[PDB]
């Protein structure tokens, strides 16, 4: 199941109210959307206001890695923001889902 | 870094212990120095080892317990077994699953 990663436009936020337009990248883990990460264009963010239908949480992001994708003009780097306290299996998975894709 | 959870395939074969035999992709990573197999996905259970080329060579190399999952095909849906390679750690473990999610019709 962790394998079954998919995509969500999402806005984040970091302190003095800044923001990002990105892809939360999420596990439908039996029913529920589980968030693993959040990819981005800009540095400093700190959370993503994430919706289940019983409410919203906040999930809280760890500092970003620096990652390469190819583009039509050649490489440009985004940052991956792994949830807080995610494991080794859900981590592997987005680096995977990742390599696949971009 | 991106570095552990980059993927490649290469069509392989797999044994069992009693004469079972099969096709199938070895999913592996040659980041910088060696390739080094994560898992192989085949169509049939009871598979122990691959034989893996490197060098010119052979070698064996052992298999956890497959799970199954499920591919759509033209033919509706099919079965694969998923097998990783002995005490492959969680982080490549996941990276296996994120790679065939993204690239597989699950």
């Amino acid at each position: 199941k962790p394998g079954k990663m998919k995509v969500k436009a999402t806005k984040g936020e970091g302190d003095g109210g800044i923001t990002s337009e990105g892809n939360a990248l999420y596990n439908n883990e039996g029913g529920r959307a589980f968030m693993y990460a959040y990819v981005t264009t800009k540095p400093g963010m700190k959370y993503v206001k994430w919706e289940h239908d019983s409410g919203v949480v906040t999930v809280e992001l760890e500092p970003p890695a620096r990652f390469v994708i190819d583009t039509p003009t050649g490489p440009q780097i985004k940052y991956l923001y792994f949830v807080k306290n995610l494991n080794n299996l859900r981590r592997g998975a987005v680096l995977g889902y990742i390599g696949a894709t971009v």
